[PDB]
């Protein structure tokens, strides 16, 4: 069963009378409910404290859709309702989903943000993207990801499999703890740490030291953070690590030119590349390596479907592009985006 009151846009303080008749009767009369979605409204205290009771007893509670909960709250007054709701969500031990993403999290809503993600054993696939971290709240998020390992480890819970959290100030400031959470979870499956203002020094940094004992990576998205030749060439180096990799995302990353050619030359030699969705626009990229990679992806990647390279260095109308637009054709398979806006 799922339950969902998303975007009801609801200001509830608490849970009235009729509220909790015609509102969350199924949520209160039901108990096999594996889904439940409260995006989209506004959640106080009491209102928490009503769900939280209502949500314990949901044994077979497997997704919690928590995003967008908390606008037009007070930053630190969130704190008492979080804390409701995640622990009553550690109490559900089929709990593998859990998204807490637009919700602004001040360093007081931290805590119980912490301990739970430090305790749900069930975790599987996190999602805490836009909630105003930054370095300092970033690094917590990932020291207490590290706990939640060990905690797995000594219970034999299933792995941690997706980690998105991007649009949150990550930056270079908490790389050195999540290299040190990814180390802790080396069986992810999907990254995604997009628009952290993350800079070369700490792409580089989270790519060797963290990333790359991630062996069954299949999604890696590090859209809009800083790459630079550095980054890149960090990158370069990760890829053979991943040899299940499918989606390599790296839109206005700036890999730079030399970077690009780094990326690309590191790719040429790689055998058996599963790769699918290869994204790449606006990374200073000139024509050159996209003539070598147009190489590579007709000999070394013969699964791909998909191809970025709008916003970068070099104009629709070389020759290079035709080239690839061909592979696809005889292939009959996969497709290059529309380059409306090359430099």
């Amino acid at each position: 069963a799922r339950f969902s009151i998303e975007g009801k846009s609801l200001k509830l303080d608490a849970i009235t009378t009729e509220d909790e008749k015609s509102v969350f009767a199924v949520l209160l009369e039901d108990d096999s409910v594996k889904e439940i979605v409260l995006s989209g409204n506004t959640i106080g205290t009491e209102a928490a404290r009503w769900l939280s009771e209502n949500i314990a007893s949901k044994k077979d509670l497997e997704i919690a859709e928590f995003s967008d909960i908390f606008t037009g709250r007070v930053k630190d007054e969130i704190p008492e309702a979080l804390r409701l709701l995640l622990q009553a969500l550690l109490k559900c031990p089929k709990l593998h989903t859990v998204r807490l993403s637009d919700n602004a999290f001040g360093p007081t809503a931290q805590e119980p943000l912490i301990d739970f993600l430090s305790k749900h054993t069930p975790l599987e696939h996190l999602y805490l993207h836009n909630n105003g971290l930054g370095p300092q709240a970033g690094a917590k998020i990932a020291r207490a990801l590290q706990e939640l390992a060990v905690n797995k480890k000594a219970k034999n819970a299933p792995p941690l499999r997706s980690i998105i959290c991007g649009r949150n100030r990550l930056e270079n400031g908490s790389m050195k703890e999540w290299a040190k959470t990814f180390q802790s979870h080396r069986l992810l499956h999907t990254v995604k740490m997009v628009q952290n203002g993350i800079r070369p020094e700490g792409i580089e940094h989270l790519l060797l030291e963290g990333l790359a004992y991630c062996q069954e990576l299949k999604v890696l998205d590090l859209q809009d953070n800083t790459f630079t030749h550095l980054g890149s060439s960090a990158l370069a180096i990760a890829l053979k690590s991943w040899p299940n990799l499918r989606e390599l995302g790296l839109n206005d990353c700036l890999l730079s030119a030399r970077g690009a050619a780094a990326v690309v030359d590191a790719f040429s030699k790689l055998e058996n590349i599963g790769l699918q969705t290869l994204r790449l626009q606006y990374n200073e990229i000139e024509l050159d390596a996209v003539r070598t990679l147009k190489t590579v992806i007709d000999e070394k990647m013969p699964d791909l479907l998909f191809l970025e390279l709008n916003g970068n260095r070099f104009s629709e109308e070389d020759d290079v592009v035709d080239e690839i637009r061909e592979v696809f054709s005889t292939r009959g398979r996969g497709e290059l985006d529309e380059l409306d806006d090359m430099e």
